[PDB]
């Protein structure tokens, strides 16, 4: 049948799912690895052992162990990101959406969820790949990877918890797609990896990583990049935090093995309950366990790799959302409220910058303040808010990506940059938050197409062209089908606005502030 | 007679001069000190010793030995600032304009010319004090002081060349005014000292210095203040420079005694010719020999005196001109010319900020650049030109004045701040230069009132109200006339920080003069540079 597929490791039986008064095939919860439980906790994934019989891929798998958000219980805007399935260490599964009739060696798109490496699920309602696969006729895969300590505890030197294993999970899911997507009507030579946040960062790490380069054709990065300040740590910092987790759980710390064996004896939630205590500073947009520059997965420093062109040369399509910082200020910065205009005083502004730039010294904090403060009206609450909404957004998302984009374009084969500034009419978050980190995703996955989700007519149309650009990029390496989205070049540095209005072409995306973040501030801090 | 006066030192015979269809009394070239010549070069000024008979005070005196500007020979715009009389080390004299008939005991205004402490004359056409004295009915004094090495050679520890002697020269003219202005109809209890550029910095230095404090009542500072980066140097830097000056003239350098004796044998021009060779860096708006923070004229750092309120508390009126830097970039920065729009390329901009901020390190230069660059349009010549202009004007004049006003106001008894942004219709300099450094002076001294100098009717009006605000400030301590229908120049307070524009348009009140950039120059950069 159309739902029965013979794979390299075994047989799989999918399910027919309805989509916009039609149908397509879905293959949910296919294992690409051996459950990383028990003795296998913190270790490099192992390929899934073949199975006899038929595997039931009609329902979503379990979600990986993660810190669940409870800031706003019941509230949809936050819960839509929380796990919607039972959590388990047995969570290394992938989802495939296959149009009907099954295509022949067609375009493949792999989704990598984000959530700062500490959280994330492949089963979220907004990651439902049926609308994208059906509308664009692409085979859509959504993978999963260990997060938090479970995927990134890094004690460099030991083979028990070497680090980056969460990234290695992603890579084995990619290998699986490579060895098996052909059986589903997908061309393994035309694979596009795409994601947002830590998932967009992930994408970039695979472009950098030699061991991952050959497992995909192109890349799409959404509001994230490898060089982000929160996306990685040195081996010594990784070890520092891993030791700090042991100290927090009263573990023996004489040796790595002794410490690792102790962390394995602990129940999943026990680790999760002390996860944030290892962070060196009181901050926002900083996550405990993330990728490490170990010399293995990543040969040298991200920067030196980027300067020397030591990375996969291909076409990339990436971009940022207008208000990346607002989600992080609401959760951790004083003055910010989900139920108010969140006007910030000068005092809450000073402390807000200290929370956004944790590594900077006093001179550094003065530079940031001087850069984002209007001194003729320094007590304007809106300006202090919007101004703080830029620091976190420029520092953590926009400027890192623009540094990436400009370093990549020097050796690459084609870059396409976007700025997403449309605020969804049915948004549940307050107006001061603007176009929030992660709210382009519902447009990339075509949710505006399902009418009972109450999107405007022009939002569905905006969703349809974002999807077409995505898919058309995936298929040809150019989002344009023969108003054009122009190529980003180091001379022109062109990009487009991604909204309901007729496409407009701009230049030098936030160059003023990004010259500060990528060049001046780093130089200052190094010198001081 | 109205023109013959019995001063404390001796008799003086003035001259009757015409002014706008009327007449006034003028006493030019009156000596207030012994000529600082021979073995008296570099030494503190001594009082003029009494004379018998009448002193002919009917003609301007000699200008002090200074570097003459020969960038544009014959050009009125630059030569109007050059010496207009013979140069001589015998230059310590002062000029007085007295209304006729003589007033009883009226308001006194003393002018201290500027010119980076290296140049300047009391005799320039723009300093003709007849118009202001006749028009505002005040007694106008014009003084002189030793400039360059002559008035500021500083070998600290030595009593032959202790430094600050040019400032001391000023103070003696001031003491003279105090001991003798009453005979001319002036009130020694009501003297306002005012000056532009190094003259405004001089005024502020007398506000800070304990020995000059009681010689005046009020103060006016124009386009200059005491803490300006170019206005003073440490005793070390003063000593280094005086040694480098000896080294440039093959002098014996074993002791201050031998070094000073060597320089006293040199002809005046011999010193002037190497004067600029002693500066630390290639730069603009930096002068060689200037006031030294000696611990005598200045008890402690200007900043600590400002912080602890160790200064004369009175009323001050001060302000700045829209484009304070253009004059300096034209003379020493590549790309700038008086025969073109002076559009500056990105390269010429980078080298420009280096010449402008000579003391800053690489990181410092980068901060300055980042602060004044429009990165979306960084190849714009107009923007690079204006950008550079503002750098030089904010750094050297405006922000150090804002720092000063802001500090003084916490202790003062009245502060009135102005922003002069009127471009004179008959200006001789190019359009890009804007409202140049020194060009409000002609309005202060009422030049626009002499119809044959070709100013517009509205320019004569501006000049009248500027002179009136100045005079009324000198008389009352408030530029505004009580219960007058005219708009009002509001007080500058630390909380409100108000100031007015000074032009032909109806007055406007603004707040926090160039804060953004001044927070950078006065607060951030100094910290940045301190961290190193
Ligand atoms: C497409 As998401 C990378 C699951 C939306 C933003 O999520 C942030 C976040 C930021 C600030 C407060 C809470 C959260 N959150 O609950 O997910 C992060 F970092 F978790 F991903
Ligand atoms: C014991 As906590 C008060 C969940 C440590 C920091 O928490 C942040 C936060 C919360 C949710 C997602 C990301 C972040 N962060 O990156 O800092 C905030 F916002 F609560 F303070
Ligand atoms: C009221 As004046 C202080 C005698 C005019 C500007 O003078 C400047 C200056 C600035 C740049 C180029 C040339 C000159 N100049 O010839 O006097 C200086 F040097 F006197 F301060
Ligand atoms: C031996 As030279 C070329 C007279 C020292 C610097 O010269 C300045 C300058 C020259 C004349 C008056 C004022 C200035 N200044 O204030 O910097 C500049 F700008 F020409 F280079
Ligand atoms: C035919 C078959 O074996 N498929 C099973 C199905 O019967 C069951 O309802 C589903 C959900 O638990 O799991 C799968
Ligand atoms: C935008 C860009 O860089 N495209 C290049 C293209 O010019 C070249 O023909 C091709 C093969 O080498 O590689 C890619
Ligand atoms: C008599 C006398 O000494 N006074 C003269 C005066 O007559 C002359 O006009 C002026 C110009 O030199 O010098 C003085
Ligand atoms: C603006 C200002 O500070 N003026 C003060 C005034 O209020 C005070 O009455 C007077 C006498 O002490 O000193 C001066
Ligand atoms: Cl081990």
């Amino acid at each position: 049948s159309e739902l029965l597929v013979n794979t390299k490791s075994g047989k799989v039986m999918g399910t027919r799912v309805p989509v916009l008064s039609s149908h397509i095939s879905a293959f949910l919860g296919i294992p690409f690895a051996e459950p990383p439980v028990g003795n296998m906790r913190f270790r490099r994934p192992e390929p899934k052992k073949p199975w006899s019989g038929v595997w039931n891929a009609s329902t979503y798998p379990n979600n990986c162990q993660q810190y669940v958000d409870e800031q706003f219980p019941g509230f949809s805007g936050s819960e839509m990101w929380n796990p919607n399935r039972e959590m388990s260490e047995d969570c290394l599964y992938l989802n495939i959406w296959v149009p009907s009739p099954r295509p022949k060696s067609t375009t493949v798109m792999v989704w990598i969820y984000g959530g700062g490496f500490y959280s994330g699920s492949s089963t979220l309602d907004v990651y439902n790949g049926k609308y994208l696969a059906y509308t664009e006729e692409v085979v859509l895969v959504s993978l999963s990877y260990r997060v938090g300590a479970f995927g990134f505890l890094a004690l460099h030197g030991s083979q028990e918890a070497p680090g980056n294993v969460g990234l290695l999970d992603q890579r084995m899911a990619l290998q699986w797609v490579h060895d098996n997507i052909q059986f589903f009507g997908g061309d393994p030579k035309t694979v596009t990896i795409f994601g947002e946040s830590a998932g967009g960062a992930s994408v970039g790490m695979h472009i950098l990583s030699p061991g991952s380069r050959d497992l995909f054709r192109r890349a799409i990065l959404q509001s994230g990049s490898p060089n982000c300040p929160w996306a990685s740590v040195s081996v010594a910092e990784g070890r520092r935090r891993a030791v700090e987790l042991g100290r927090n759980l009263n573990c023996n710390l004489n040796s790595d093995e002794e410490l690792i064996h102790c962390l394995r004896e602990k129940k999943p939630q026990e680790l999760i309950d002390v996860e944030w205590n290892v962070l060196p500073f009181d901050s926002i947009f900083r996550f405990s366990f993330v990728p490490v520059i170990d010399g293995e997965f990543f040969p040298t420093s991200l920067e030196s790799m980027l300067n020397s062109g030591n990375f996969k040369k291909t076409q990339i399509l990436l971009g940022v959302n207008k208000d990346e910082g607002s989600f992080f200020l609401l959760y951790g910065a004083p003055g910010f409220s989900k139920d108010s205009e969140s006007k910030i005083s000068r005092e809450d502004f000073m402390s807000g910058v200290k929370l956004s730039v944790p590594h900077a010294n006093d001179l550094g904090l003065d530079a940031v303040t001087l850069q984002y403060t209007d001194w003729m009206d320094d007590n304007n609450g809106i300006k202090n808010r919007d101004g703080l909404d830029d620091i976190v957004g420029d520092h953590n998302v926009i400027c890192p990506l623009m540094h990436f984009v400009n370093k990549y374009t020097k050796f690459g084969n084609g870059t396409y940059l976007y700025f997403f500034n449309h605020r969804a009419s049915n948004l549940v978050w307050p107006e001061w938050m603007g176009v929030i980190h992660g709210y382009e995703i519902e447009f990339v996955f075509g949710l505006p197409l399902v009418k009972e989700l109450n999107y405007t007519a022009e939002e569905e149309a905006l969703s349809r062209r974002i999807m077409h650009y995505w898919a058309t990029f995936a298929k040809t390496g150019n989002p344009n089908e023969p108003s054009k989205w122009p190529l980003f070049t180091t001379k022109e540095q062109k990009f487009i606005d991604l909204n309901t209005e007729p496409m407009k072409v701009h230049q030098r995306l936030r160059v003023q502030m990004c010259v500060f973040w990528n060049q001046f501030l780093p130089k200052l801090l190094n010198a001081t």
